[PDB]
């Protein structure tokens, strides 16, 4: 079997992208962030604290003839943006682009943090990362992605996030039309539950390539790119006007500026960042101050590979028995 399924981004900015997904008997349809930095398939639903409620789509497991509640099941899970959400938990048939799983778990919302309610787009999030780091208690759920495995074609999903523009989640096969050149693939630690890997260095513009082993994880849930301290003050060095605010929460710019591209390392392979996908326009209305897209992770404890980075490229997510990573130019 496969899936294929158009991911389209929340706003002007590329913050996320929602990708509409089927639960429960008939079809209710939710759009979800899907999110390859974390394990728990979540929804707005009719348990969902009414104040807590904003325009999202619901789900209401008791108009589906398939939803079965896990008794005496709760998650609760924290981001690292610092919202969190928690709830019970049901199993329904869940659709992806046409592909269908039985039984997955799909978590219930009780209560949410204002983030999320206040973000009238996003109806939950679908976990991608693996299914160790899923929250359900007393017993782990497994992701989507797990629950499909062993009916795809090839034990793969892909990420064509587009750039102001949509793009596309593939499961169980790889489109050879949606990349230019060839796939570099690229070893995977899954030691802390994530897309975990090591990019191989960088270059900033047409600078010289910085061969240096920068650990980090790839996070389709994420809106920037997160590096280290060094490598990010190596970027805006090049960049008139810019400077680390603490005020505003990062490096920001002359909205006026041009951006030099980032290119990072995948093998002896390279993806280069065009200059555009690191401007997220200005602080605030009206500012001619822009915030940057690539910022330090200093703080995060991990370096993050995220939409911005991602978006640059076809991203092979292989689930195979050792699971790697491949990145293609597109």
């Amino acid at each position: 079997s496969t899936g294929s399924a158009t991911t389209t981004p929340i706003d002007s900015l590329d913050d996320a992208y929602i990708t509409p997904v089927q639960i429960g008997t008939p079809a209710q349809t939710l759009n979800l962030d899907f999110d390859t930095g974390s394990s728990d398939l979540w929804v707005f639903s009719s348990e969902t604290t009414a104040s807590e409620v904003d325009g999202q789509t619901i789900y209401t497991p008791s108009k589906s003839t398939t939803a079965k509640l896990l008794s005496g099941a709760t998650w609760s899970i924290s981001y690292g943006d610092g919202s969190s959400s928690s709830g019970d938990v049901y199993t329904d048939t869940v659709s992806v682009g046409g592909l269908t799983v039985t039984g997955q778990a799909v978590e219930s919302a009780k209560k949410v943090s204002s983030s999320f309610t206040e973000d009238s787009t996003i109806d939950g999030l679908l976990g991608l990362a693996f299914s160790t780091l899923n929250t359900v208690s007393p017993t782990q759920q497994k992701t989507f992605f797990d629950n499909a495995k062993a009916s795809l074609d090839s034990p793969v999903f892909t990420a064509d996030l587009g750039y102001h523009a949509p793009g596309t989640y593939n499961f169980g096969f790889i489109d050879t039309t949606a990349y230019t050149g060839s796939i570099t693939y690229t070893a995977v630690s899954t030691k802390q539950g994530f897309w975990e890997w090591t990019s191989t260095g960088y270059a900033v513009g047409s600078g010289t390539f910085k061969s240096t082993s920068i650990d980090g994880i790839a996070d389709t849930g994420t809106t920037l790119l997160y590096l280290p301290a060094t490598v990010v003050s190596a970027y805006w060095a090049q960049v008139s006007g810019a400077k680390s605010s603490s005020s505003v929460g990062g490096y920001v710019f002359p909205c006026s500026a041009t951006l030099p591209s980032f290119t990072f390392g995948v093998g002896s392979a390279r993806i280069v960042i065009p200059g555009d996908y690191i401007d997220f326009g200005p602080i605030s209305t009206g500012s001619s101050s822009c915030f940057g897209g690539i910022q330090s992770s200093a703080g995060i404890g991990i370096n993050i590979f995220g939409d911005v980075a991602l978006k640059a490229a076809f991203v092979v997510f292989n689930g195979a028995t050792t699971p790697t990573l491949g990145f293609a130019s597109k």
